[PDB]
């Protein structure tokens, strides 16, 4: 298995005074780019949510719900906040085999509209990184996804490991 180098994390900006409470809510993921993505012409990612909702102690519970084999999955963790508002760490890390270490950061949000969030997971010693551009409707314009395209690639990462969901209606609506 060989895998793009995480990039160092000077290289991702952290979204300055992040309101913890506007970034509640679902999300649609238009946009998904990282080291263990691959761009699939057979069968295309279909797009999947990701709610955020605050806590009393101010962590998130971050359900995601995708469409698969005619079902669907609901995907649940919590994010603890971390060293700066904006960087989280993953709850309850020793409930998940292999995974010694957990990174999130948020790029950069207009809370009503968009959401670049990147994440980096260190599972059984391979350093995995992913970019997830969220989006509050399912559709998106071509600036804000060309911009995230063009951050992905100053991450290392090249075209085919950049894929946007193609929309659908089952269960990530409501
Ligand atoms: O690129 C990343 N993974 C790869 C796979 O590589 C991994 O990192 C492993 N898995 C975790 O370490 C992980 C442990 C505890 C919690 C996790 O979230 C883990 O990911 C393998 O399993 C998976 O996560 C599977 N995928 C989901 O379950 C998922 C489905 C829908 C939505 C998801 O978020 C999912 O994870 C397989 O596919 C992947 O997404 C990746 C990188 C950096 C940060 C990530 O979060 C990544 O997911
Ligand atoms: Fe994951
Ligand atoms: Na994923």
């Amino acid at each position: 298995s060989d895998l793009i180098p995480a990039p160092p994390l000077s290289k991702v900006p952290l979204q300055q005074n992040f309101q913890d409470n506007q970034f509640q809510g679902k999300w649609y993921v238009v946009g998904l780019a990282g080291n263990a993505i691959l761009r699939e012409d057979k069968d295309p990612q279909k797009m999947y949510a990701t709610i955020y909702e605050l806590k009393e102690d101010k962590s998130y519970n971050v359900t995601s719900v995708l469409f698969r084999k005619k079902k669907c999955d609901y995907w649940i963790r919590t994010f603890v906040p971390g060293s700066q508002p904006g960087e989280f760490t993953l709850g309850n890390i020793k409930s998940y085999p292999g995974l010694t270490s957990y990174l999130v950061r948020v790029v950069s949000t207009n809370y009503n509209q968009h959401a670049m969030v990147f994440f980096k997971a260190v599972s059984q010693n391979r350093e995995y990184f992913k970019i997830t551009l969220y989006g509050r409707t399912k559709e998106l314009t071509s600036e804000l996804k060309e911009n995230f395209i063009r951050f992905s690639k100053s991450l290392g990462l090249p075209e085919n490991h950049i894929v946007f969901p193609v929309p659908i209606d089952q269960c990530i609506d409501g």
